[PDB]
């Protein structure tokens, strides 16, 4: 699983609220999340198939 989903979200600095999605390991699920807008990180994904098929492990 590529160490990036290990992190916990980030939603940054921006003011936007935008609903995207990160893997929780911890979890296994993919959940939602509110981002700004700026600076994402890897674990934010725009759809819970992209967080699983990227995250979700082999």
């Amino acid at each position: 699983r590529p160490d990036f989903c290990l992190e916990p979200p980030y939603t940054g600095p921006g003011k936007a609220r935008i609903i995207r999605y990160f893997y929780n390991a911890k979890a296994g699920l993919a959940q939602t999340f509110v981002y700004g807008g700026l600076r994402a990180k890897r674990n934010n994904f725009k759809s819970a198939e992209d967080a699983l098929r990227t995250c979700g492990g082999a």
